[PDB]
């Protein structure tokens, strides 16, 4: 829409107040003209037709309960844009400031959120398993990182390459949550999963086995469910990434942690310069080792820690 850039106020899914970038033209729309070619948020009105209608509001105040998922989808897409621009010098998911579009209120009682290849889509949850999925900053950044992968390595969504694709989204989802410093941790989806149970989450990067996902290559799922285990076998790479950042001893192998910032630089370089669509876990190890070599030197502690971490999870 063509109009005047302004700032409105509202409340997200968890009840927190935040300011949001909007555009005025008769109505106030959820259109942020300050980031690249724009961030646009649409109402899918409980239907599955996409994208729906650009979100319009009469007074620039978004405190209705129906508004909450749109407030957080719009705001957290801006935070994710800021992380990639400020930390990695990348302008939007294509690297050319492509517009970011998201639709909320998709379907009825839909327990998921996803990047569909053109835009973000978020369900409201059934209220038991999930609350509106855009309330989780790690979920929003996990899904927008799929758009980055699509335009760079292009990892296919099955078998080991799909598991790498999922782990890259959990790694950067987590790094965005730390960047925003929104109560950060190494768990995924704990702000929106099971409102009635405290302390759990969908997945854990520090201890994948807590929820039954593999934390070693010898325990990898080999069947056909979940596209060859893309959400299950990502645990092996997620544990490696946690060890590289934080350190620890895992199955008797000790790793010295190098911190989150270097973890992010190593994996972003691996994703944008060395991974290909059909890379497997072994090729990811090679890409991460080469990336660390490029940035820190072949005889650095950083290269040593990457090698030890893949050794700890049995990936050679
Ligand atoms: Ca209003
Ligand atoms: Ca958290
Ligand atoms: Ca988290
Ligand atoms: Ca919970
Ligand atoms: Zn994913």
């Amino acid at each position: 829409i063509t109009g005047t850039s302004t700032v409105g106020v509202g409340r997200g899914v968890l009840g927190d107040q935040k300011n949001i970038n909007t555009t005025y033209s008769t109505y106030y729309y959820l259109q942020d003209n300050t980031r690249g070619d724009g961030i646009f948020t649409y109402d899918a009105k409980y239907r599955t037709t996409l994208p729906g209608s650009l979100w319009a509001d009469a007074d620039n105040q978004f405190f209705a309960s129906y508004d909450a998922p749109a407030v957080d989808a719009h705001y957290y897409a801006g935070v994710t844009y800021d992380y990639y621009k400020n930390v990695h010098n990348r302008l939007s998911y294509d690297g050319n400031n492509a517009a970011i579009r998201s639709s909320v209120h998709y379907s009825q009682g839909y327990n998921n959120a996803f990047w569909n290849g053109s835009e973000m889509v978020y369900g409201d949850g059934d209220g038991q398993t999930f609350i509106p999925l855009s309330g989780g900053i790690d979920v929003v950044a996990h899904e927008l990182t799929h758009a980055v992968t699509d335009y760079t390595a292009g990892l296919i969504y099955q078998n080991e390459s799909g598991a790498i694709n999922e782990a890259i989204s959990d790694i950067f989802g987590t790094l965005v949550e730390f960047y925003a410093n929104k109560n950060p941790d190494w768990e995924i989806g704990e702000d929106v999963y099971t409102p009635g149970i405290s302390g759990d989450s969908l997945r854990s990067m520090s201890d994948p086995a807590k929820y039954g996902d593999p934390d070693h290559y010898s325990k990898r799922y080999t069947g056909t469910q979940d596209n060859g285990g893309v959400h299950i076998n990502s645990g092996i790479i997620n544990k490696a990434a946690y060890l590289i950042s934080q350190g620890g001893t895992h199955y008797g192998v000790s790793v010295v942690g190098i911190g989150r910032d270097k973890l992010g630089k190593i994996f972003y370089r691996a994703l944008t310069q060395y991974l290909t669509p059909t890379s497997n876990f072994s090729q990811l190890r090679a890409a991460a080792v080469q990336s660390a070599t490029d940035l820190y030197g072949s005889t650095s502690q950083e290269v040593a820690s990457v090698k030890q971490a893949f050794d700890a999870v049995g990936v050679k």
